[PDB]
Protein backbone atom coordinates (compact mmCIF):
# COMPACT_ATOMS: atom_id res chain seq x y z
CA UNK A 1 0.00 0.00 0.00
CA UNK A 2 1.04 3.86 -0.38
CA UNK A 3 0.22 6.90 0.38
CA UNK A 4 -3.20 8.24 -0.81
CA UNK A 5 -1.67 11.13 -2.22
CA UNK A 6 1.66 13.50 -1.82
CA UNK A 7 3.05 16.52 -2.73
CA UNK A 8 5.89 14.95 -4.84
CA UNK A 9 5.27 12.09 -7.26
CA UNK A 10 9.02 11.88 -7.73
CA UNK A 11 9.50 10.77 -3.75
CA UNK A 12 9.55 6.52 -3.24
CA UNK A 13 8.00 5.63 0.00
CA UNK A 14 8.64 2.12 1.89
CA UNK A 15 6.07 1.24 4.31
CA UNK A 16 7.25 0.74 8.35
CA UNK A 17 5.58 -2.30 10.03
CA UNK A 18 6.65 -0.92 12.96
CA UNK A 19 3.67 1.47 13.14
CA UNK A 20 1.72 0.68 10.61
CA UNK A 21 -0.96 -1.98 11.63
CA UNK A 22 -4.59 -3.10 9.36
CA UNK A 23 -5.76 -4.42 12.48
CA UNK A 24 -6.93 -7.63 11.11
CA UNK A 25 -6.22 -9.55 14.36
CA UNK A 26 -8.23 -9.34 17.20
CA UNK A 27 -5.34 -9.96 19.64
CA UNK A 28 -4.15 -6.31 20.03
CA UNK A 29 -0.41 -6.05 19.11
CA UNK A 30 1.23 -4.89 22.59
CA UNK A 31 4.62 -5.80 21.25
CA UNK A 32 4.31 -2.51 19.07
CA UNK A 33 1.65 -0.40 20.58
CA UNK A 34 2.65 0.49 24.22
CA UNK A 35 -0.38 -1.03 26.41
CA UNK A 36 0.47 0.83 29.81
CA UNK A 37 2.91 3.65 31.66
CA UNK A 38 4.76 5.64 29.17
CA UNK A 39 0.81 7.26 27.78
CA UNK A 40 0.32 11.22 27.39
CA UNK A 41 -0.08 13.45 30.36
CA UNK A 42 -3.74 13.49 30.71
CA UNK A 43 -5.33 15.65 33.40
CA UNK A 44 -8.97 14.92 32.40
CA UNK A 45 -8.67 11.35 31.86
CA UNK A 46 -6.73 8.13 31.82
CA UNK A 47 -5.92 5.34 30.06
CA UNK A 48 -7.80 1.86 30.18
CA UNK A 49 -5.95 -0.28 27.53
CA UNK A 50 -7.37 -3.45 28.59
CA UNK A 51 -11.11 -2.39 29.03
CA UNK A 52 -11.28 0.35 25.90
CA UNK A 53 -9.67 -1.26 23.20
CA UNK A 54 -10.75 -4.26 21.32
CA UNK A 55 -10.48 -4.98 17.64
CA UNK A 56 -12.90 -6.99 15.17
CA UNK A 57 -13.46 -7.78 11.80
CA UNK A 58 -10.40 -5.66 10.65
CA UNK A 59 -11.84 -2.74 12.79
CA UNK A 60 -9.97 -1.41 15.83
CA UNK A 61 -12.46 -0.12 18.72
CA UNK A 62 -11.08 2.77 21.26
CA UNK A 63 -14.00 3.54 23.93
CA UNK A 64 -14.42 6.62 26.38
CA UNK A 65 -16.01 5.08 29.43
CA UNK A 66 -17.40 6.74 32.73
CA UNK A 67 -15.49 4.92 36.15
CA UNK A 68 -18.29 2.67 37.95
CA UNK A 69 -20.31 4.77 40.16
CA UNK A 70 -18.92 8.11 39.42
CA UNK A 71 -15.81 7.22 41.41
CA UNK A 72 -13.02 9.52 40.87
CA UNK A 73 -9.37 8.18 40.48
CA UNK A 74 -6.90 10.58 40.86
CA UNK A 75 -9.14 13.54 39.93
CA UNK A 76 -11.31 12.08 36.91
CA UNK A 77 -14.25 10.29 36.20
CA UNK A 78 -13.76 8.51 32.81
CA UNK A 79 -11.12 6.65 31.14
CA UNK A 80 -10.25 5.73 27.62
CA UNK A 81 -8.23 3.66 24.72
CA UNK A 82 -5.10 4.88 22.73
CA UNK A 83 -2.46 3.31 20.29
CA UNK A 84 0.58 4.80 20.84
CA UNK A 85 3.39 3.27 18.69
CA UNK A 86 6.80 2.61 20.82
CA UNK A 87 8.53 3.14 17.61
CA UNK A 88 9.27 7.06 16.91
CA UNK A 89 10.03 8.78 13.84
CA UNK A 90 10.32 12.33 12.33
CA UNK A 91 9.81 12.93 9.00
CA UNK A 92 7.63 10.59 6.82
CA UNK A 93 3.61 9.96 5.41
CA UNK A 94 1.26 9.08 7.88
CA UNK A 95 -2.32 8.03 7.55
CA UNK A 96 -5.27 6.54 9.04
CA UNK A 97 -8.68 5.67 8.25
CA UNK A 98 -10.95 6.87 11.00
CA UNK A 99 -14.81 6.85 11.83
CA UNK A 100 -15.82 9.58 14.55
CA UNK A 101 -18.33 8.69 17.54
CA UNK A 102 -22.01 8.95 18.07
CA UNK A 103 -21.71 10.98 20.75
CA UNK A 104 -21.21 14.14 18.49
CA UNK A 105 -20.09 17.07 21.26
CA UNK A 106 -17.30 15.35 24.31
CA UNK A 107 -15.11 13.24 23.01
CA UNK A 108 -11.80 14.26 20.27
CA UNK A 109 -11.12 10.97 17.74
CA UNK A 110 -7.35 12.50 17.21
CA UNK A 111 -4.67 10.76 15.26
CA UNK A 112 -0.96 12.80 16.24
CA UNK A 113 2.14 12.58 16.65
CA UNK A 114 4.06 14.10 20.11
CA UNK A 115 7.73 13.81 21.26
CA UNK A 116 9.03 13.59 24.64
CA UNK A 117 9.85 16.57 26.87
CA UNK A 118 13.37 17.16 26.49
CA UNK A 119 14.02 20.39 28.62
CA UNK A 120 18.13 20.13 28.51
CA UNK A 121 18.05 21.70 25.05
CA UNK A 122 20.06 25.15 24.25
CA UNK A 123 18.14 28.41 23.99
CA UNK A 124 15.47 28.69 21.11
CA UNK A 125 15.59 24.96 20.52
CA UNK A 126 12.55 22.34 20.74
CA UNK A 127 11.74 20.86 23.53
CA UNK A 128 8.31 19.57 22.64
CA UNK A 129 7.12 19.24 19.19
CA UNK A 130 3.52 17.49 18.44
CA UNK A 131 1.51 17.51 15.43
CA UNK A 132 -2.07 16.63 15.27
CA UNK A 133 -3.12 15.35 11.64
CA UNK A 134 -6.28 15.54 13.03
CA UNK A 135 -8.47 16.20 15.80
CA UNK A 136 -12.52 15.46 15.19
CA UNK A 137 -15.27 17.11 16.88
CA UNK A 138 -13.86 19.24 19.36
CA UNK A 139 -16.37 22.14 18.50
CA UNK A 140 -13.78 24.34 19.11
CA UNK A 141 -14.00 28.20 19.55
CA UNK A 142 -11.92 30.60 17.81
CA UNK A 143 -12.52 34.31 17.31
CA UNK A 144 -15.78 34.14 17.94
CA UNK A 145 -16.56 31.14 15.47
CA UNK A 146 -18.04 28.41 17.17
CA UNK A 147 -17.19 24.90 14.97
CA UNK A 148 -19.99 22.06 14.81
CA UNK A 149 -19.63 18.61 14.33
CA UNK A 150 -18.40 19.47 10.36
CA UNK A 151 -15.19 21.48 11.60
CA UNK A 152 -11.75 20.01 12.05
CA UNK A 153 -9.00 20.86 13.50
CA UNK A 154 -4.85 20.07 12.75
CA UNK A 155 -2.82 21.93 14.76
CA UNK A 156 0.64 22.15 15.68
CA UNK A 157 1.92 22.49 18.80
CA UNK A 158 5.32 23.22 20.71
CA UNK A 159 7.38 24.27 23.18
CA UNK A 160 10.71 26.00 22.78
CA UNK A 161 13.29 27.04 25.07
CA UNK A 162 13.03 31.14 26.15
CA UNK A 163 14.84 32.56 28.50
CA UNK A 164 15.48 29.15 30.86
CA UNK A 165 11.61 28.52 30.15
CA UNK A 166 9.85 26.10 28.03
CA UNK A 167 7.55 28.42 26.23
CA UNK A 168 4.28 26.82 24.70
CA UNK A 169 3.59 27.91 21.09
CA UNK A 170 0.35 27.35 20.90
CA UNK A 171 -1.84 27.15 17.47
CA UNK A 172 -4.09 30.56 18.52
CA UNK A 173 -1.34 32.29 19.69
CA UNK A 174 0.54 31.55 15.93
CA UNK A 175 -2.25 30.65 13.94
CA UNK A 176 -0.67 31.62 10.57
CA UNK A 177 2.32 28.73 11.60
CA UNK A 178 0.18 26.48 13.71
CA UNK A 179 -3.55 26.69 13.40
CA UNK A 180 -5.49 24.74 10.77
CA UNK A 181 -9.22 24.31 10.33
CA UNK A 182 -10.98 22.34 7.74
CA UNK A 183 -14.99 22.30 7.05
CA UNK A 184 -15.78 18.55 5.50
CA UNK A 185 -19.17 18.29 3.18
CA UNK A 186 -19.67 14.88 5.43
CA UNK A 187 -20.03 14.14 9.48
CA UNK A 188 -16.71 12.75 10.47
CA UNK A 189 -18.99 10.50 12.88
CA UNK A 190 -20.58 8.31 10.92
CA UNK A 191 -18.58 7.41 8.23
CA UNK A 192 -15.30 6.24 7.59
CA UNK A 193 -12.41 8.72 6.29
CA UNK A 194 -9.02 8.81 5.63
CA UNK A 195 -6.74 11.40 7.19
CA UNK A 196 -2.80 12.04 6.31
CA UNK A 197 0.19 14.19 6.72
CA UNK A 198 3.36 14.51 4.87
CA UNK A 199 6.10 15.73 7.27
CA UNK A 200 9.63 16.82 5.87
CA UNK A 201 12.49 18.88 7.00
CA UNK A 202 10.77 21.93 5.25
CA UNK A 203 7.08 21.56 5.23
CA UNK A 204 4.22 19.60 6.55
CA UNK A 205 1.04 18.88 4.39
CA UNK A 206 -2.07 17.36 5.84
CA UNK A 207 -4.83 15.60 3.75
CA UNK A 208 -8.19 14.43 3.87
CA UNK A 209 -9.61 11.82 1.73
CA UNK A 210 -6.91 12.19 -0.83
CA UNK A 211 -7.43 16.11 -1.24
CA UNK A 212 -4.19 18.29 0.41
CA UNK A 213 -5.91 20.68 2.90
CA UNK A 214 -2.83 22.79 4.36
CA UNK A 215 0.44 23.31 4.83
CA UNK A 216 2.92 24.73 6.99
CA UNK A 217 6.85 25.33 7.34
CA UNK A 218 8.49 23.00 9.71
CA UNK A 219 9.71 25.64 12.10
CA UNK A 220 9.92 23.48 15.08
CA UNK A 221 9.01 20.08 14.05
CA UNK A 222 12.01 18.44 14.05
CA UNK A 223 12.34 15.94 16.96
CA UNK A 224 11.37 11.95 16.99
CA UNK A 225 7.65 11.15 17.68
CA UNK A 226 5.32 9.00 18.28
CA UNK A 227 2.23 7.71 16.26
CA UNK A 228 -0.76 7.88 18.27
CA UNK A 229 -4.65 7.39 17.68
CA UNK A 230 -6.20 8.31 20.84
CA UNK A 231 -10.04 9.52 22.10
CA UNK A 232 -10.30 12.39 24.11
CA UNK A 233 -12.40 14.08 26.65
CA UNK A 234 -14.15 17.31 25.93
CA UNK A 235 -16.35 19.32 27.37
CA UNK A 236 -19.02 19.68 28.46
CA UNK A 237 -16.96 16.90 30.22
CA UNK A 238 -14.01 19.21 30.74
CA UNK A 239 -13.79 22.83 31.51
CA UNK A 240 -10.62 24.79 29.84
CA UNK A 241 -8.85 27.09 32.43
CA UNK A 242 -4.57 27.65 33.25
CA UNK A 243 -3.46 25.80 29.87
CA UNK A 244 -5.24 22.66 30.18
CA UNK A 245 -8.54 20.73 30.35
CA UNK A 246 -9.90 20.05 33.90
CA UNK A 247 -12.17 17.48 34.84
CA UNK A 248 -16.19 18.09 35.43
CA UNK A 249 -17.68 15.32 37.72
CA UNK A 250 -20.64 14.45 35.80
CA UNK A 251 -22.80 14.26 38.67
CA UNK A 252 -22.42 18.58 38.92
CA UNK A 253 -23.27 20.07 35.22
CA UNK A 254 -26.78 19.47 33.89
CA UNK A 255 -24.90 19.13 29.97
CA UNK A 256 -22.74 16.65 31.08
CA UNK A 257 -24.98 14.54 33.35
CA UNK A 258 -27.00 14.27 30.03
CA UNK A 259 -24.67 13.40 27.89
CA UNK A 260 -23.91 10.73 30.02
CA UNK A 261 -26.69 8.36 28.30
CA UNK A 262 -24.51 8.61 25.47
CA UNK A 263 -21.50 6.96 27.38
CA UNK A 264 -19.79 4.78 26.67
CA UNK A 265 -19.29 6.05 22.72
CA UNK A 266 -16.37 5.38 20.26
CA UNK A 267 -14.08 5.82 17.61
CA UNK A 268 -13.33 3.28 15.31
CA UNK A 269 -10.10 2.78 13.21
CA UNK A 270 -9.58 0.47 10.33
CA UNK A 271 -5.65 0.96 9.60
CA UNK A 272 -2.77 3.16 10.35
CA UNK A 273 0.04 3.33 7.75
CA UNK A 274 3.56 4.42 8.30
CA UNK A 275 5.83 5.28 5.38
CA UNK A 276 9.59 6.63 5.29
CA UNK A 277 10.74 8.44 1.87
CA UNK A 278 13.53 6.79 0.52
MG1 LIG B 1 -9.81 -7.90 13.50
MG1 LIG C 1 -8.55 -3.00 9.05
Amino acid sequence: QQPTKTSNPNDQWTIKWSASDEFNKNDPDWAKWIKTGNLPNTSAWKWNNQKNVKISNGIAELTMRHNANNTPDGGTYFTSGIFKSYQKFTYGYFEAKIQGADIGEGVCPSFWLYSDFDYSVANGETVYSEIDVVELQQFDWYEGHQDDIYDMDLNLHAVVKENGQGVWKRPKMYPQEQLNKWRAPWDPSKDFHIYGCEVNQNEIIWYVDGVEVARKPNKYWHRPMNVTLSLGLRKPFVKFFDNKNNAINPETDAKAREKLSDIPTSMYVDYVRVWEKS
